[PDB]
């Protein structure tokens, strides 16, 4: 997901013929050896390998252990120095691209508001705020897109949009 | 209320992905650094987070320390200015923030006087004192805002202010 991305690392320069399980054993052993684990057990949950382009992704059980594992940049595996980096979609400041959407007609339900939003791309997060007593919409929502690069286009397309007798406010929620 | 939820606070705008334990440690530390703790031990007992809607409730060990912690409103926590509030079902005892309004023109009626007051927020209580036999106004009134935080705003906004030839007096009635 979004913080699915905070638990992954890119690994380059992987040795020829390596298997996903072997990679897993190596990094779990390294984490334990260096005492970088925050709990008993294995920090690396899974590995996906692209053999043709000589890279892999590691998926970790926690955000902090992932960060610790950046320390392994340049580590030797079967005689080769691994390249360790963040995923390109990694967010150093999480929630930075969460949007606030105000000025919604208060009769719109979840599905209807998302339909307005998903015209720019899929969402990973959404919620329409309602009065708990009555279940009536308070007229504002929050969301976050799968691809954070569409955030600013969504704002450009939707902020100020006349919606019935209402005028949308779309901005980063901060 | 009337005595319900005197040891809980609403915390809005919490940092994305924060755990209940981290928030608890932060507030317990601030209580201590800020000189707001009133005894050995932690003032904050528990934290309940709604991760979907980005808020928490703090549970305190004592009534008075809950009141003290209101002073943290706006504190920055991992980039975020926290919104600290009483629980919505929390209610002050009746009359706690009653206002006296003196110096009114005596030819104005109830609604005409209410209009000046409700510009700050809705009223849960109001009475313009009238000459009972004739029904005519003695030029002073009492009121009570639904939101008690509005009280100081109404005072700031109306006290000592010119209204016709008169200077208005607006103050807590007790």
């Amino acid at each position: 997901g979004p913080l699915g991305s905070a638990r992954r690392l890119y690994v380059g320069n992987i040795p020829f013929g390596i298997t996903e399980e072997a990679m897993m054993d190596f990094f779990n052993a390294q984490m334990r050896l260096g005492g970088l684990t925050q709990a008993p057990g294995n920090p690396v949950l899974a590995v996906q390998i692209n053999q043709d382009k000589n890279f892999a992704f590691l998926e970790f059980r926690s955000v902090d252990e992932t960060t610790q594992a950046m320390a392994f940049d340049g580590i030797i595996f079967q005689g080769q120095s691994l390249k360790i980096r963040r995923p390109h979609v990694y967010q150093p400041l999480p929630g930075a691209h969460k949007l606030f959407i105000g000025g919604l007609p208060n009769y719109l339900n979840d599905d209807q508001v998302k339909e307005l939003l998903t015209s720019f791309g899929p969402l990973k997060a959404f919620n329409l705020v309602k009065d708990s007593a009555t279940g009536l919409s308070k007229g504002y929502a929050f969301c976050e897109y799968v691809d954070i690069n569409v955030t600013d286009q969504a704002i450009a397309g939707l902020n100020g949009m006349q919606l019935g007798d209402k005028k949308l406010l779309v901005q980063r929620a901060s």
